[PDB]
């Protein structure tokens, strides 16, 4: 149940070089999004790709695939949560090219360490643990960097769930701003 | 089935401005009304939208998408209940344009709070509930914005389940007026 | 199938099931996670033991990987109000609610066999409903946490703000570590 | 069905616990661990001088729940002797070899296999470190007590269980996991 | 469930030194039948003990159980095989006393070599198949020695189930004889 | 659910002392153990005296049924077989096992008899060996029931090739039982 | 739970102590293991005393029909008269039990309720196995038309046809009909 | 679901010679990118064909397919790392063209040895285990082709899981080098 | 689902079936053997006198659904060139060494196994002798195609199917189930 434009309102508004990133992020949405953009810069290397962000979060390699083609494409990626962006959903929207990254007023970030959960023989347990450890520093080094927190803050902040409102999200440099009406 | 006209019968509506909330307030659909709305405003950034509600309620993010983009754009978004708008389609109902809020005569609305529910920790149980009277604060405060009623009158009428007909939905402030025959 | 013993009565044989016979040396078992069918059964069986004979030791041996905290409560609240002391020694593991019953014994006849190990932890839980009776809940959650911790404290000798800072997240103890940190008083190795 | 006997009624696991023999039979876990524990209590308060029979025949199981066995078995005041028959795997080998030594047999067609602890956690990266790091320290103490127990040094016995490992009877006197094959009663 | 004098008709025929294996060979009914050899021994080590075999097969390590202590304990094991005695059946039917092994008329026999099955890296594959065909190696040998039949022999009888009739079996020395009438 | 009587005895023991045994309902490994245990029994306390199987079974396995065969033949008195309600396949194939003059229907109960049923999955080769197999099978239980009946082998095969019942005065004629039992002498 | 009772000293559960007076019941759907119960029961109480009659009583649903004819069979084969009381219900299987009773020993509790019907069944497989045990049915069906008739003293014909489809009797149609000799009350 | 520029976005970028594999490798998906490159080559026989990567492994003879085909076709494949290549993906990753091996900067890379599991009589758990043996040995040679690593470091290194960072997986040879910024 | 659009429009399988390549992938059963066939058929009408290539991934699968593509590959006048990429067992590598001769290929890490039929039968024994029949009739008739394609003796490809075979390329060329390794375009 999708409505059309010949384009389906997705493709109608891929022409406004916008792209919806919208429920849990896994491999397949992912790839779809990371074509959308490799598309639009195609179409036009140098304008502005807008990327909305309702996300409750999910899988980290797959948000490095959005997150690596973000930084890899000529194009300006501005981001926009609408909604909530929650973990990975947090983390692409921070992500986005910098004073370009918006909250709308009502929207909630949420941040938080990586969870992940592996079986087997203790000596692939610490494998897989040291892994996993490996992976949340490397995803705090980003989140700093984006913020512009210190590495320290950033770990302390993720140990547990930590809920942000638009402005607050803003005040800790995960958004540049609000965007409350079209200009 | 969704009949033709070459259009679907509402990618043919799409083309009056008219937009349908219909079901459970999700993701997925309420990102469908977000793109229809972002069409629209580009289609002609003056004119009202008209925007069917039939509800019984939702996911307040999802929720919260819609809203934002509802107040975001540029063109006036006219609220219509048909059957029902419940909590999350009751709060979408009352965020229509000032003046442009209609239920039809045999609709019924219903309000109440959050409801929610998580496992795990005490300390992370207690990080949710913070989050989730947070956001009953936030709704409340929203409501009675828009329906003109003390942000105490709605916390009192919203602690349970308060059922309106649409002249009673008048005279909350939920709706502005009843429209029963067409001109 | 619980193997059985026979045993001379003076007024005949009898039969006891080998936990039976065992509660003649007033031993009682706590094993497995701690609910409230299991946790009545101890709660009788100390109320037994003490109307046999309200001066002499029960021991309550320990292997339990954890447990509902009022079904615990009902264990513990036993344990302080009858007349004989409680010796606890762990087995396997103490953890949790199985760690607080541990540490919970009579003071200088608490004990880890060598090889158990220890775990502590705060309380978990879950509800779902409106956000009224969410806080409802929250509060009641984090009421049980306080007070669970000043009885951790008072048992351990640690500080209460010590078993809220080490209790945050799992925290394993070996059984020398056990007694260092004042959750038992000392190591059984070879039968005295 | 449990066989029952007639002379008043013993069912045939209560008559074997007379003379002194317990069965340890198939995976190890909580409850049937506590029931060899209390099997083994009641033995030592019958007479705490004589040797106790601990026949072994495991697929392996909970590590905690082998270790309140484990535990038992040294702090009893009576030696228990060890019997494997069909096989000791992992915890059912750790049972075996903890025996009283000189006192643990194996039949002459069990087999014996020996292995590192097997786990799983699902949580926080923070809460997977401190479950990872009590794996790997229980899989250490483990180690260090099957060394003491077979005549291995830590460092052997830490290479021969990354990976299953199986032995024979013959192959489990050789590596000192029991004392001696028993073939026929004397 | 069994004829009452708790005192069921398999104590009563216990008390004969009569003991049944019925059904799929497994740890716990393995560990039964070794209990009541036990028992019988500690009650007469010189009288002879029977036991019916009526079984479709089951574990080795289960069957080695049993197998072990028909060997150990002093009383002579006789072994009649009623119904069927098939893979650990049959092979626990020959390991009876040599003479007093016994089919009933119209019993049938089957034997086959082991069957198996494990998951994991192909250096544990590698582990549990080289230690499969070593059970299958010394169940062949095993075999050979009480069937008085070459290891030859019994290898390209088993690669495939094989079944005998009462007379087959006692012409391939897996019994000794047809019992018939009790005399 | 099972009554007793009073030492105490439930109603099947009870009647054990009648050297009464009952074969009910399908015909597996367990329950035919029970009644080998039983017939071992009896034998035991008394082996001059006839032992009364009652058979009411809608068939079963077919080598938990021949360890049930093979103890009515192996021990030393007559089992007289009384079939109620009914017996199909492996209940008529031991029905007719019973003592000869010894073997009764009730006059309304019914007997029904077929060839072997079975399935496998495998290889053609295992194929091949399991169907060789169940032939081998269908035949010594017809040379069997022929032995019983005084059939000749080549008509029993022929009559079991689909599903046949019996009345009880069918059953009588064809030499599956020697009589019917109608009003206690 | 069943009761215990002390008889003055050995425990019987409730039915036990009962089977003492002669009583059996038979209760719910009749299957194979059940009716071998009652089976025992009957040759249990016949070999204690031979010519006192045997209460049963009779509350079910129905059934299936060889379990019920090993009951049938023994009840009319054991040498003690079978008095049957229906409570609650009989109904096909139940109905033809409680009809196969001693004539003149067959009662209905007055709110008992009797209902009759022909077999019911079913298959699948080949054409040729289809009417192979369609005409075992049908035989079935006939044989237990001609056993009703005899009980109820009603002709073939009228059994026949009143069976067709499901006919339910109160206690009082069911002494009309030849079903039950009388209503049973209160105890005399 | 997909974005409809008459053309689906993948039929897009395959305009651009760019295919994508993402998630479990297995018969079907490997089909259609052996398609796509077949049709790419038909195409144009010299410009090289960009294969993004993000997968967690998968079926070896489903990967072997992809492998094939990639050596067989005229033009280089040039293979891209996004998110992660595991097992099967780090081995197709391995197998493009020299030179033109990348990982973007975020990716992840894991390398192991076979898994397999099998289920049946010892004659024929013998002949599977040869088999996944032969397959592993197979597998080890050619990373080692790959990698220029020595097949005796390449067999070390998988028995166990090995995850490799970027700069990591181009020190050990799986790729050429990191992509960061679009040229 | 999802397969990618070229230019009126065509799936990528219709625009390789303009090619003449067509794809056998999964296991065989009646419908996507059907779908196989029709192609055929269609590349016959196309042109009669061009080759057909037929790409084999298979694990193998049903014998008359095989064999329906099997016949219609000698039916049509195309010679089919058979390209083994991945695997192909059992009705796959019958598949492929029905190839036509000189035409069949494996790709060079590909991989073929052979074994003998599977089945599954249930119901009163003489049913199971006549299915039991069947299915051995079905194991001559494919071993005696399968000696014809690989020049191999009948005797020769009953004992190798016995039990799974499997066949590294260059040991499917030295067994004569394909022609040649196929490497590099040419
Ligand atoms: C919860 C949130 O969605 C995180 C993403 C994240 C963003 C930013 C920072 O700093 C950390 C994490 N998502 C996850 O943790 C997913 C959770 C769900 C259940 C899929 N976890 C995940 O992808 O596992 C990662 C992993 C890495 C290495 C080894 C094992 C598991
Ligand atoms: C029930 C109605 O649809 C409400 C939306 C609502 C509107 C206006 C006001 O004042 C309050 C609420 N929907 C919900 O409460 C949903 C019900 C679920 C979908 C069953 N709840 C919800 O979205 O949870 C929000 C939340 C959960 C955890 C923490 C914070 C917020
Ligand atoms: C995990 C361990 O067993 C704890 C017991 C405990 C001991 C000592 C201290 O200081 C804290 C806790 N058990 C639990 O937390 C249980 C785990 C359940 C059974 C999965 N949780 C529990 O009993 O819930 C109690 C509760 C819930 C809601 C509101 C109030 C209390
Ligand atoms: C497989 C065998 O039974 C081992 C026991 C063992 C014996 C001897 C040595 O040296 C090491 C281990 N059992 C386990 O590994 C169990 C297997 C489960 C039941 C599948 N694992 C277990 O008890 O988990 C242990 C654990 C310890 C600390 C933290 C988490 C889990
Ligand atoms: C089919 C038969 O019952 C055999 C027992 C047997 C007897 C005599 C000889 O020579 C060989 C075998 N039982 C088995 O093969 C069981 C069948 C299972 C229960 C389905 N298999 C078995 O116990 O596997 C043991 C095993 C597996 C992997 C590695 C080593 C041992
Ligand atoms: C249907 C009837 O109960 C037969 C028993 C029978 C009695 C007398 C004669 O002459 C032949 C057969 N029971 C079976 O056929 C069973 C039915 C099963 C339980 C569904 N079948 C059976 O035991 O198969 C045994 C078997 C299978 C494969 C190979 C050999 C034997
Ligand atoms: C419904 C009632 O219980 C009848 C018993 C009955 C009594 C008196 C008369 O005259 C006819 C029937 N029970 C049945 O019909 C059972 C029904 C249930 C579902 C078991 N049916 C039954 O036993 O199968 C009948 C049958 C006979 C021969 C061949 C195949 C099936
Ligand atoms: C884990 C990874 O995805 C491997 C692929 C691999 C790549 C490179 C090297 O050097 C080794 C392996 N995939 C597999 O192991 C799959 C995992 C399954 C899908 C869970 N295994 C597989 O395809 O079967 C292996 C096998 C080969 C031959 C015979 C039997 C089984
Ligand atoms: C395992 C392989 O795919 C074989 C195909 C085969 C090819 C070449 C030769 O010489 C023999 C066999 N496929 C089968 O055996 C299928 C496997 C099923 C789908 C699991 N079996 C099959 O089609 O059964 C055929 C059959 C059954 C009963 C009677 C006649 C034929």
């Amino acid at each position: 149940l999708v409505p059309m434009v010949s384009f389906d309102i997705y493709s109608r508004l891929l022409k406004e070089r916008v792209i919806f990133l919208t429920g849990q992020v896994e491999d397949h949405m992912a790839n779809l999004i990371v074509a959308q953009m490799l598309f639009l810069e195609a179409e036009n290397p140098e304008k502005d790709i807008y990327l909305y962000i309702n996300s409750p979060g999910g899988v980290i390699t797959a948000g490095m695939s959005i997150y690596d083609t973000m930084q890899f494409i000529k194009p300006d990626v501005s981001t926009i949560c609408m909604g909530q962006a929650a973990s990975m959903g947090a983390f692409l929207l921070t992500a986005g090219a910098k004073g370009k990254r918006f909250c709308l007023p009502n929207s909630r970030v949420m941040i938080h360490q990586p969870l992940g959960g592996y079986q087997g023989q203790a000596t692939d347990i610490e494998i897989h643990a040291r892994e996993i450890l490996k992976v949340k520093g490397r995803m705090n080094e980003l989140m700093a960097l984006h913020t512009g927190q210190s590495l320290e803050q950033i770990e302390r902040d993720t140990e547990r769930d930590r809920f942000l409102s638009a402005p607050e999200a803003v005040e800790y440099g995960l958004v540049d701003s609000i965007l409350t009406h079209r200009n």
